[PDB]
């Protein structure tokens, strides 16, 4: 990598990986290089295990779509598998909506129309990114007069695809009953971007992690007056489709941007 | 290296998803093992080949292992086209078809190979290891031409290591993850109950008339011990498959628990 790659500044840091930025040498182009740790043994629990790192560059390599983020290239060396990726430097998107004194319905819903376009390409290619939050929706550029979408973090993004087992017979009760986790989850988890970007509120947030799991897990959320009550009725049936217990009977993201709240721009 | 240059190849052997098996002898020691050729899929393949994550975390899984009861991985290679293990050998055939050629067989053999499968089991498990994928057709023999054939399992092709997994904020997150129960090590359990009412009585226990109603019966644990096919089977040992056939995962005997039953230990 270093002779293609010119390195610079630690961006950040996360899971078993530093982020430094660089810049391509011959092109001169810029690149977030994030330098992932492998797994050494099996048995280990520091570092990415080989197979989910390939798990997620199989996902960025297929990646083309604006409001997402591109993979350039990808190296490895003894100790770390080093992805070249595209360069998002315009921040958080809720951070860019804090230097506003006020946000009206209209200009959120400029932004989250947006994050509903990546996720129905993410989507179309039964991509389910797992983790979809405020902090994994950045912009490419903050400075500019409609900055761009960014989604990140393909960490434990997983493509949604029996026949495996040959014939059921030996198989356990809990296979038989398997539900697998799918697309439906990033539809609930834009349901809960959308209620913090229009009311500023979290709804399922409670005392400790242990509290905002059960709250969840019933439900339990309002609408009330104090937060809601400059937010339009068909923003609040938009979020009240999505935070749907049975993930069967959520709006799919094709159902989202039909929606009349978003049809209407 | 080039596979070739360490081995020499020999006939077809079997095949597996987008794989073909074919004897070899390592050139150096003369020794012979099953050479298993494993097709990649290309960038621009949908469904063709198998993902180098399949692959990656099939080998991860065979790396680790090294047990008597357990099938060898003793080189890989990799070509333009292929992903090739060097596997350990086994010629023995099913358990189960060596089991079907006995004159007879007491309840005493049917342990002993038994217990062989719950040693190898014990081993994956404390790797924590799923194997997934246990039946008769996944329980081999190293070499039926010795008095006490020794077991081999094979084909880890869906095993999985087995890990509210949440290291950042949980706000977000769907109910279905919060309550999200993966698959465990309990899972071989139960197949291990399954293995052992058939390898006792050749019926099995909760097939149906339809793919439907097997999964209906496995679901409800609808099974039960007809009087003339346990009718030669000690109440000892349907305890033991009573104790791994229960539909709480939690509620069944572990590997360990196995292992001590007096079925086994006695």
């Amino acid at each position: 990598v270093e002779d293609h790659y010119e390195m610079g500044e630690e961006l950040g840091s996360g899971q078993f990986a530093i982020v430094r930025k660089c810049r391509q040498k011959g092109t001169g182009k810029e690149y977030a290089a994030k330098f992932i740790k492998k797994r050494r043994l099996s048995s280990s629990r520091r570092g990415v295990s080989r197979e989910e790192i390939e798990r997620e560059v199989n996902i960025l390599r297929e990646i083309r779509h604006p409001n997402i983020i591109t993979l350039h290239d990808i190296f490895e060396n003894k100790t770390d598998v080093v992805l070249i990726l595209e360069l998002v430097s315009g921040g958080e998107l809720f951070d860019f909506l804090a230097e506003k004194e006020s946000l009206t319905e209209d200009e959120a819903t400029q932004f989250l129309k947006q994050i509903l376009d990546g996720v129905h390409y993410l989507h179309s290619k039964r991509i389910a990114h797992f983790d979809l939050k405020p902090e994994n929706i950045m912009l490419l550029d903050k400075n500019v007069p409609n900055p761009r979408i960014k989604l990140i973090d393909f960490g434990i993004a997983h493509k949604i695809e029996k026949n495996i087992f040959g014939t059921p017979e030996f198989v356990a009760p809990e296979i038989v009953n398997y539900e697998p986790l799918g697309l439906e989850a990033d539809m609930w988890s834009i349901g809960v971007i959308t209620y913090i970007l229009l009311s500023g509120a979290s709804p399922f947030l409670g005392e400790t992690k242990q509290e905002t799991l059960t709250n969840i897990s019933a439900v339990n959320y309002d609408f009330d007056e104090e937060y809601f009550s400059n937010t339009s009725e068909l923003a609040k049936d938009f979020i009240r489709r999505l935070l749907v217990k049975d993930p069967k009977r959520r709006m799919t993201i094709a159902q989202s941007l039909e929606h009349s709240w978003i049809k209407a721009i």
